[PDB]
RNA sequence: UUUUUUUUUU
């Protein structure tokens, strides 16, 4: 299908919710609910989006517009238009499906329409349902039923169980299906679903299989995601809305970018511990902080030093997928609010999550994927706001550093070294209580984890591998200990016949 | 000795 390009412009006429109004693309009560949240004005990404989405062309739409940029009201302004320019027709029935990564960033995308459903009561007739693992699948059923809702947000796994049981019901008549994170959302482990997803809903519409038009919104897409998209775009012209130039990095800018080195993995801890202790005393406890790890063990690690370390002066927060849905939703309500604090999580959080004023994002070791660099830093400089980040790493992490030039053009230009003082080390350890059998766990997690990412990363398998292990002598406070495992384990991993594996563990059976 | 998320509270 033709892909058309709209590169960022310079000079280009304003446009504004008076005008689109005036020339008859709003209508007066979408208008009235944005007015009332007193914005300056439109940000870049709704004044480019907002008409060429409701335009009468037969066309999908994908956006890319940097973090914190306002992606979420360029895509609900034009399906509440949508829903007002149709409101007598299939009115009980679900005309927009917005896909979403995880499902915090779903359950925040309803929060978002529902404070405009409270920027004018008029709009609450088109009601919103948020489908979503976690939550009681019975009691959103009956939400369906009694709503009868025209949007709904939701994850991949809980709209397919959903879908495969109700899609006649409400799903006949969608006309816009939206992948938030779109890039994400085309990854493997997500791409099979949203096909599944995409299938379905064209299979079951009432007009025709090429019906639905598409929206792919990120802050990081390229022309290969058209490619990723092929399936499950209908439309034979895909209108690009580009608010970033071609060479432009896709990092927000105004985010203060720097880079810590330490010579080992755990290192990586104690610097951070020690970057903490200084925002929490020059800032007079006036601190909102978060800081992301690579593993849902190694982050309830990370939680338990700093809630040692911080507790007294700060609330810390653990954020993962092994929190209960209920607790990951209220954490998410506290941390939106607070003024400080710290964030502790996994990559469940580097995605579209909007905590306003957040002054930094601390990243101990790489991300899960390269992109998410870009996000997790996001998660900072938000709305007009200001933003530090710092990244954590040891020396054999180095080449995510450089891939991060090579590949998507960043280039951090804070750079320092970083070593531990004795005092610093014995301060964290002592307080450290998991047995070695848990330092075991959480240091596999991370090898695991590592594991995954050297082909992406350009690692050097013989020095990350034995360096990230041992992170397992280090906190037990003796360097030449190794991970005591099976044979069975070992050819499980299969390392049994590598002198990396040797470096790495004791078969202590 | 689940590596980030993602139905299985249908
Ligand atoms: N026109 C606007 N002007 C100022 N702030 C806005 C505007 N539109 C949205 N926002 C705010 O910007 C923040 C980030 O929006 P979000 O949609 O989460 O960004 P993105 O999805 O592009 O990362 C939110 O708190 C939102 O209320
Ligand atoms: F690009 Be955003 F932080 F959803
Ligand atoms: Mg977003």
């Amino acid at each position: 299908s033709k892909l058309i390009h709209v590169p960022k412009e310079d000079n280009s006429k304003e446009v504004t919710l008076d005008s689109l109004l005036e020339e008859g693309v709003l209508d007066k009560e979408i208008h009235k609910a944005i007015t009332r949240m007193e914005f300056p004005g439109l940000t870049p990404v709704q004044q480019k989006t907002i008409k060429p989405i409701l335009s009468s062309e037969d066309h999908d739409v994908i956006a890319r517009a940097k973090t914190g940029t306002g992606k979420t009201f360029a895509f609900l302004i034009p399906i509440f238009q949508h829903l007002i320019n149709t409101k007598f027709d299939s009115q009980y029935m679900v005309k927009a499906v917005i896909v979403a990564p995880t499902r915090d960033l779903a359950l925040q995308i309803e929060a978002e329409v529902k404070k405009i459903h409270d920027m004018n009561y008029g709009l609450k007739k088109y009601a919103c349902v948020s489908l979503v693992g976690g939550t009681d699948f019975r009691a959103a059923m009956n939400k369906m039923n009694k709503l009868r809702p025209n949007i709904v947000i939701a994850t991949p796994g809980r709209l397919i169980d959903v879908l495969e049981k109700y899609s006649n019901k409400f799903f006949r008549f969608v006309d816009y299906k939206v992948l938030d994170e779109a890039d994400r959302l085309l990854e493997i482990g997500f791409r099979d679903d949203l096909e599944t997803i995409s299938g379905i809903l064209n299979e079951k519409n009432s007009k025709s299989a090429d019906n639905i038009k598409t929206l792919l919104f990120s802050a990081t897409l390229d022309d290969k995601v058209q490619k990723l998209a092929n399936n499950i775009m209908n439309k034979k012209e895909c209108l690009f809305l580009d608010t970033v130039d071609k060479n432009e990095p896709e990092a927000h800018e105004r985010i203060d970018q720097s880079v810590v080195i330490s010579e080992k993995f755990a290192n990586s801890i104690f610097a951070a511990v020690e970057h903490i202790k200084k925002q929490i005393k020059e800032r007079d406890s006036n601190y909102k902080a978060i800081i992301f790890a690579p593993t849902v063990k190694f982050t309830s690690f990370l939680c338990s030093i700093l809630k040692n370390e911080f507790k007294k002066d700060l609330p810390i927060l653990e954020f993962h997928g092994k929190i209960t849905q209920n607790k990951r939703t209220s954490l998410v309500k506290r941390f939106k609010k607070d003024e400080s604090g710290i964030l502790v999580c996994t990559d469940v959080g580097a995605r579209g999550m909007d905590f306003p004023n957040v002054h930094e994002v601390l990243q101990i070791g790489v991300p899960s994927e390269l992109a998410n660099y870009i996000h997790r830093i996001g998660r900072t400089a938000r709305s007009g706001k200001e933003g530090s980040s710092v990244l954590f790493i040891c020396k054999d992490e180095l080449p995510f550093v450089r891939e991060l030039e090579d590949a998507k053009n960043i280039v951090i230009a804070k750079q320092e070294k970083y070593e531990p003082s004795e005092e610093i080390k014995s301060e964290v350890l002592e307080a450290v209580t998991e047995e070695p059998e848990d330092i075991s766990d959480i240091v596999i997690s991370l090898i695991s984890s590592y594991r995954s990412c050297i082909k992406e990363y350009r690692f050097s398998e013989r020095r990350i591998l034995p360096e990230i292990a041992s992170t397992y002598g280090v906190l037990l406070n003796d360097p030449q200990l190794k991970i005591p495992v099976s044979r069975r384990f070992l050819d499980k991993l299969g390392l049994s016949r590598s002198p990396i594996g040797k470096a790495m563990f004791e078969i202590r059976d």
